[PDB]
């Protein structure tokens, strides 16, 4: 038991790392699909920026929750990391959809972590999740379901025009 | 019978001949790519600049090779330049289709040349074509097959539509 | 078969996939090994920095062969990643013992790749693992070697003030 | 028949076809001699640079020429370019001779082309000749005359000092 | 073994410690040919300056073997450097072309490494050897063949003043 | 038989020559000392770059002497440069206790050099030796033997942790 820990229950300690695997999870997904609108037969450039982006915000939340395990005294247990459930993402349309139900289950399973912290009164990791977490994750939902909103108006996917003019005029 | 020439065999020196006359083609066939778009009825102006910009990046690396046969005491023999295949080159995307081949074909040269250096135990070779050409190909030839994907995805040859937003949107 | 496919192996495909998923692996050991000095029991901050800086070049050069794989038509392929052989890495000395091990591992991989590139007869691939790995990868395992050797001069692991005084002096 | 198309022969077309397979040719000349230049066993480097630097200019007057068929709305017809004259331009005097001729030869064809335009009317052509050709070509000649007469002064080409000088004192 | 080392064959070991003695020896050369430009009978300062650059580029040469050397896990082992073969270098020419032959011999000794380096599959030395010798080799022997060439067709070594004349407008 | 050449004796010359050799040895030795430093199991970069930065200034007092033979109008013989003493150097206090005994053999000789051009009554020389050598050498001398002290005191050759304090805290 270490020498910082206070109020610190052990099932919260397992929930952060169980927050950290499925965070290290969403970066992994985000960056397959970055990788999918880079290939010749897609290429939309920036679709594949904007995934490269979400990837990279992912592996920092998950950076920062190994921070905050630390700081509270628990102790980090990594975790296999799976493999994104698709090679092939077949649209821009329909990597927004899919990143879309991604965000809404990784904001589930904070708005679970945050439930725990509430039980065990833990005030501090209650307060670091609304700070860290709970508005980023309701403004990237809300922005990607803007964006699948505009694809599917324009006429995505059977448009390639759609995806085309939306990854200019919007994601760059 | 040079003063400076060392393991730089005959062979070599053919192929460096062959490689100057081919990559002098492929600027002529960028330039009469360029000034169809530039035609009145056609009206392309990103297209005849992007044709245009790889027309004189092909003598570049055509003047280049030139330096390299002095440099190793190899002596140049230019031969007849012959015309490009077509006049007229029906469409953006057609002629983007046509110069994926082309960049192929200079390609194919390349590697063959890459081949010949390496058979002929011609390090400095290999790596001149590696640092200067090969990567610059593969670069070239991504591209090329991006600019296509994305006008066929947006409805061309089809769409004249298609073909003036890519001009703007990509080319511009 | 990719429009800019060209004289890419399915072989030379399949071993940039695998060692996409190493890089990766390398990742997230540095990863672990980063969060392990930020432990309150351990507090080594510039063994910890050190560490993470590590975890993100391993993850740009997971990129960059990502890139690389669609860049000459090929398709990537990912992998689940494996957590790391250790939750707790021992001592400074200890995680740098692993690390030029883990360094000694990917540059085996890495040459591997080289000499399928070769057999192959792929250039452009093998001058990229030249240019862009194996030279890294040798200053890498040099730089480990040097600190692995000045913690043991020290007196470590044994000094917990030799760990102290060198993540003072060399890594800060 | 170009909807931009108005008081434009189409013998003016045709001959501007021709003047554009001359310059290209011109511009090859050039190209060939600069190269000469830059031998290990010639080595006068502000002759290369020299014939380099006019090889470029005859481009741009090719490319002029081209816009030109464009603007009027005739249409582009490209040919075979011959290889140049020579592969061995012999001495710094006897190039430049050689390159006064070249100039005297491009010179009696823009003048013959600038009186079929005089014949057919053409007051837009003449003007377009007169601005961008016909006083460069006054002024190239000159300067080559200047060049040879300072050479044969100087005791070239029995005197590899006088072009080694003059490569120096007024080339450079 | 080093605990560096990977990759690394013994022979390549002992032929980099051979390299090392070769390049300060013809840092030694360029030595005493810089001084012999600096006699008062002689007195040719851009000759000297030009021939000490070239010794410390020399020695830079052999210093930067030492550096792979440890960088790889090998073991310097020094030897007696011989004196060069003359004293008196007799002409600005005469050290040239001593230079150009000497500069050869170098390169011929980095092939002979570099094809070792091939047969033992070590595509890091192969490619150290590439990127910093192989190419500078090049340059070098083209810069000396053209010095060569222009004292000849000046009239050196029967002219005095061509030597003087050299001196300052190629050497300074 | 020198224009240039007065009040300089035949012995003066000799010994000049022997001093240069010296300095030039003097210089291989310190190369050898520093890349013993940038060993992978010795690793101590500041040693490294102290021995190095003392290579090169025997090698300018190399230079400075041979620049002095010709002002003179002496003339310089270049002899063979005998491998240093050691390969391997042992420890830091070491080295440095062999550099002191290095400065102090090369200030023996410039001592029995500045004996000679005062029984010569070679005025300029004695200047010279005093001006440039015989001050430089006193500190040099001075400062190793102040690094010897330093080392001893902390507890070198016993104690690696002396060596590596040293090296951050005086040498870097
Ligand atoms: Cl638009
Ligand atoms: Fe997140
Ligand atoms: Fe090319
Ligand atoms: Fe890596
Ligand atoms: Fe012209
Ligand atoms: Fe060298
Ligand atoms: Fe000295
Ligand atoms: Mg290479
Ligand atoms: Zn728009």
């Amino acid at each position: 038991t270490s020498q910082v820990r206070q109020n610190y229950h052990q099932d919260s300690e397992k929930a952060i790392n169980r927050q950290i695997r499925l965070e290290l999870y969403a970066s992994y997904v985000y960056l397959s699909m970055s990788y999918y609108f880079d290939r010749d037969d897609v290429a939309l450039k920036n679709f594949a920026k904007y995934f490269l982006h979400q990837s990279h915000e992912e592996r920092e939340h998950a950076e920062k929750l190994m921070k905050l395990q630390n700081q509270r005294g628990g102790r980090i247990f990594l975790q296999d990391i799976q493999k994104p459930d698709k090679d092939d993402w077949e649209s821009g349309l329909r990597a927004m959809e899919k990143a879309l139900k991604l965000e809404k289950k990784v904001n589930q399973s904070l708005l679970e972590l945050h439930k725990l912290a509430t039980k065990k009164n833990d005030p501090h990791l209650c307060d670091f999740i609304e700070t860290h977490y709970l508005n980023e994750q309701v403004k990237a939902i809300k922005e990607l379901g803007d964006h699948v909103t505009n694809l599917r108006k324009m006429g995505a996917p059977r448009s390639g025009l759609a995806e085309y003019l939306f990854d200019k005029h919007t994601l760059g």
